[PDB]
């Protein structure tokens, strides 16, 4: 696929340009709580606002985040770090 976006993974499982050969999670069906997410996978560039990564191909997200498994007890949005 891309040359990399495998979750801009400060610690959880494989990063959003480091890997991208392990699982990854897909967005929600309701448009804003997906932006959401987009703030927990990175942001502009994480310091430039050049474009990289661009979250139009389908920006998901990686293994590691979630408690126990499914979504659950509290955590929602994948942000763990
Ligand atoms: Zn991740």
């Amino acid at each position: 696929g891309s040359p990399g976006f495998t979750c801009c993974v400060p610690g959880c499982y494989n990063n959003s340009h480091r890997d991208k050969a392990l699982h990854f999670y897909t967005f929600p069906k309701d448009a804003e709580l997906r932006r959401l997410w987009l703030k927990n996978v990175s942001r502009a560039g994480v310091s430039g606002c050049f474009s990289t990564f661009q979250p139009t191909t389908g920006h998901r997200l990686c293994s590691v985040h979630f408690q126990g498994g499914r979504k659950t007890y509290t955590v929602r949005v994948p942000t763990i770090f």
